[PDB]
């Protein structure tokens, strides 16, 4: 890890050419010394033991298919770091510039990715349902945002708190996708999901019910699956967030869109200054309204739009 900072070149999961920050001692390692205490990408070698080996390359050129997921994990972790620093003035996930670690090639045909409490972990997918998940930018940002949440609001992963947690992750994932301006959309996971099927995705913020998730509180999942539906009920918060930014009419309730940036500022403020581990949807509403009030003033259009948006999804 002690070495000379330099720049390598490679190809990502989708075949796009990419420059990446690397470190050289006797080998070129994926270690980025330009951001905080650094970004480290590891090879899990198809096994489940973590983190694995710090990625080492001989020529500082990663064009091998085996290389592709490491390139994107390393790179997109950088973009996400840049996002929080430049937009939100936050240094890494803990605010202290903690090192960011990612392991790729996790297990075999593993169709998920996650934050394990320490590092990010990415599967390669089975090549049918998924391709390597580090290929999506919103996925990377989604997982990385879990750390941010873990270090600030500490939303428990279960029931409504959990749903909020997931929603935050999707929201900021999407915002990062827009920030990097790489084929941005309000869909989640569209780049790495189901190769061979065009136009679909894992979740939709604009229209969750497309994939069977609730767009309204009365439609919320009350069962015990998925930790009480953290990946399901998130649709309700996701829809509200979409409406705040883009505006629209939902179940007869109209919302004036205030844009992405203000959405981001409002929700980041709610996340950092207000939400607690046990916060529910109502409390989230309160937090967001208070945040918007803090930033733009109580009589502002912004507050009004937050209100309208949460009214639309039936969260009072
Ligand atoms: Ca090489
Ligand atoms: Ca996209
Ligand atoms: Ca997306
Ligand atoms: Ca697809
Ligand atoms: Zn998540």
């Amino acid at each position: 890890i002690t070495g000379t900072s330099t720049v390598g070149v490679g190809r990502g999961v989708l075949g796009d050419q990419k420059n990446i920050n690397t470190t050289y001692s006797t080998y070129y390692y994926l270690q980025d010394n330009t951001r905080g205490n650094g970004i480290f990408t590891y090879d899990a070698k198809y096994r489940t033991t973590l983190p694995g080996s710090l990625w080492a390359d001989a020529d500082n050129q990663f064009f091998a298919s085996y290389d592709a997921p490491a390139v994107d994990a390393h790179y997109y972790a950088g973009v996400t770091y840049d996002y929080y620093k430049n937009v939100h003035n936050r240094l890494s996930y803990d605010g202290n510039n903690a090192a960011i670690r990612s392991s790729v090639h996790y297990s075999q045909g593993y169709n998920n990715a996650f934050w394990n409490g320490s590092q990010m972990v990415y599967g390669d997918g089975d090549g049918q349902t998924f391709i390597p998940l580090s290929g999506g930018i919103d996925v990377v940002a989604h997982e990385l945002t879990h750390a941010v949440t873990d270090y600030t609001a500490g939303l428990i992963y279960q029931n409504e708190s959990g749903a909020i947690n997931e929603a935050i992750s999707d929201i900021f994932g999407t915002l990062v996708e827009f920030y990097a301006n790489k084929n941005p959309d309000w869909e989640i996971g569209e780049d790495v999901y189901t190769p061979g099927i065009s136009g679909d995705s894992l979740r939709s913020m604009s229209d969750p019910a497309k994939y069977g998730d609730p767009d309204h509180y009365s439609k919320r999942y009350t069962g015990t699956q998925d930790n009480g539906g953290v990946h399901i009920n998130s649709g309700i918060i996701n829809k509200a967030a979409y409406l705040i930014s883009q505006g629209g009419t939902h179940y007869g309730v109209s919302v004036v869109g205030i844009g992405r940036d203000k959405l981001g500022k409002i929700f980041y403020r709610a996340l950092t200054q207000y939400l607690t581990p046990t916060s529910n949807f109502s409390q989230l509403r309160a937090a967001a309204v208070q945040s918007a009030t803090d930033l733009y003033g109580s009589t502002s259009q912004e507050v009004a739009s937050v209100k309208q948006a949460f009214d639309a999804v039936g969260v009072k």
